[PDB]
């Protein structure tokens, strides 16, 4: 199998675990947990990483860091990427724009004063998941109707995004859809209720929103 | 034959109008002044973007946003992006990190309290340098003996740093040796020498770092 790395989080790393669960290919992770920075920072530099970072992706072939390359890795090998350059040119501007989102929950929970400051992300927004929902239209995905590795990295900024602002996808109930969609994809609905599934935390443990050791209510 | 738009800044945007350069290929940018905010927000919606942002570009047989995405674009056209998944995959880790390396750059020079943040960030700065020094090697590009929109990328994030780091390159004389071997690059260097060069700012306008009308120093 290929092995992967990071810490024991939800972050940059879950839609490559859903990628990986959705084309069935067989992994194993090893999860530093709140306190392994010490040991991490001991592999770091012996694994044969070119650009050492979390994650990590190792297999016989190659060797990888950098979510989104080690999501493209995967898709590449599966003919996912795109036919002609536009194509890809297409798929790699939604992917960036889905990175936009994922990051954008990141800087406002990462906020040294957090509860002073999400009154202004959370007004911005809408106008954010009505450019999302504008580009989806009727599709079932973002890149037709088969599934791609930039659905699971939106999939993951949406129901991240929901632990703050859990009404945000009232008023965009084709988003509600998609996120559904992606849930109950067989290897999906069988993945989010395994041992192996990680709800929690969304971000490092450390951010003032989407960590802790528990979700709030 | 293709039109693109940014804000007259460095940014996002300078290590697309290199690759253009460098590629020889014909091109015109509408620049949005300091002024103009309101002025984009008028076309943000009426160009048939599908996903509005800046930069953008928009040609006879595409229309893109998502500057590492326009960047692709233009090197697969080239046919400059890996002739094999593994090669792909690494090309695009190399432009992961870039991103981190320029985005580091944005988190210290955007922080609403900037001469406090930037000790920490010129601390860990030698550490990354370290990282690209080592995986540079001997190589004279990031991808072996030929350019590629990933040194770029690189290159321009080194030349944003110096600014607040002047002294940061000298225990890495490899990395300062690529820099001049891309501003060296004939197509390079007359750009750089040319009126449609734009030197300052490195990031918008508004920014604590990289920031103001002008600024030699
Ligand atoms: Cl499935
Ligand atoms: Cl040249």
């Amino acid at each position: 199998p290929a092995k992967l790395g990071y810490w024991k989080i939800r972050g940059l790393q879950q839609p490559v675990r859903l990628l990986l669960e959705y084309l069935g290919e067989e992994y194993e992770e090893h999860l530093y947990g709140r306190d392994d920075r010490e040991k991490w920072l001991g592999d770091k530099f012996n694994m044969g990483l070119d650009l050492p970072n979390l994650p990590y992706y190792i297999d016989d072939k190659c060797k990888l860091t950098q979510s989104v390359a080690i999501m493209r890795y995967i898709a590449d090998k599966h003919g996912m990427l795109g036919s002609t350059p536009e194509e890809r040119a297409r798929i790699s501007m939604i992917e960036g724009a889905a990175m936009d989102l994922r990051m954008g929950f990141v800087r406002v929970c990462y906020n040294p004063k957090f509860e002073e400051v999400k009154g202004d992300y959370l007004k911005e927004l809408p106008t954010t998941l009505k450019m999302w929902s504008n580009f989806l239209g009727d599709r079932h995905y973002l890149t037709g109707s088969s599934v791609s590795h930039v659905d699971f990295m939106v999939y993951e900024a949406l129901d991240c995004i929901r632990y703050l602002a859990p009404q945000c996808l009232e008023d965009f109930p084709k988003l509600k859809e998609f996120k559904s969609r992606i849930e109950d994809l067989p290897k999906i609905k069988a993945y989010m209720e395994s041992e192996k599934f990680i709800k929690w935390p969304l971000n490092s443990w450390i951010a003032s929103f989407g960590g802790g050791d528990a979700a709030p209510a």
